């Protein structure tokens, strides 16, 4: 579970926000892209796995599951590519909630930047620092450190 | 010590690679940009600080030290903006070496992507996973987790 991430795609202002959630902590990375392609998703995964020890990715849809570019990135970075079927029905609800919370933070910061990408990065910052008392940022670091030991 | 990062700018193929180094571990983040501007540097810092607990940034040059956009990003993300003066002369030598090693990895992966940005992310991945037997990736996590406890 320290190595499991879930991909998530949401829309705002005619653009796409691509999100990876570290499942055990709720810590997130996110980027704005014009549209979700195999290439964009493969590139995002490569960035993510250079930064965190990514063992498993649950892809956000069947297109990214199927995508040969996505599979090439997962091969490259040593990631086990998995489906994102919520065999646990609570998974749908956790992600739906996260999308709504992210969008609310984006709306709270939206006037502090011209570009959506800036607002989304501000939202990422606030989400990962929010104490719920540990933050998601602290949780992921603790989970991975325990693992290394 | 857990919160100290150093900005570093290097060139390749007529483009700019902006690097942040976590000093205590040697762990890096990097991006390709067409030129180093205040806005690009500010945006990169905002991404960095949503991801890692960034307390201090030693900026890479006086322009970025001076830049009001960079100061705005550091204010935003709660970062102390500092100069990068190598009062310890071993600092220039560490960065120069890091730049040469990154450029060497990029040349080794260069044919595996059309775009420089992809090669640079492959280089980031390889750098952070390289065991020296702990990796930079393992050191940053252990250092930050030790600090949290
Ligand atoms: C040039 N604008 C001016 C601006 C315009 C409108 C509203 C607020 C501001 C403003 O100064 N906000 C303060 C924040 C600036 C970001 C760091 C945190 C403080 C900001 C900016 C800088 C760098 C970027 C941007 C943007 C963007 O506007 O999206 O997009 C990609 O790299
Ligand atoms: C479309 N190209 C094809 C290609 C072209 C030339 C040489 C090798 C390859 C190739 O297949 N590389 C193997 C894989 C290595 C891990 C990453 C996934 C590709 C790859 C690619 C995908 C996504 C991107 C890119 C690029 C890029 O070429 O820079 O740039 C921004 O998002």
């Amino acid at each position: 579970s320290p190595g499991i991430w879930q991909l998530d795609c949401t829309h705002l202002e005619g653009k796409v926000i691509l999100v990876a959630v570290h499942v055990a902590s709720g810590y997130i990375e996110a980027e704005v892209i014009p549209a979700e392609t195999g290439q964009e998703t493969a590139y995002f995964l490569l960035k993510l796995a250079g930064r965190w020890p990514v063992k498993t990715v649950h892809t956000d849809n069947g297109s990214n599951f199927t995508s040969t570019t996505v599979k090439a990135a997962c091969w490259w970075a040593g990631i086990k590519q998995e489906d994102g079927i919520p065999y646990n029905p609570q998974s749908q609800g956790v992600i739906e909630s996260m999308n709504k919370e992210l969008k609310k933070i984006i709306g709270q910061v939206r006037d502090q930047a011209e570009h959506l990408k800036t607002a989304v990065q501000m939202a990422v910052f606030i989400h990962n620092h929010k104490r719920k008392g540990y933050s998601a940022g602290e949780r992921i670091v603790d989970i991975i450190a325990t693992d290394i030991q």
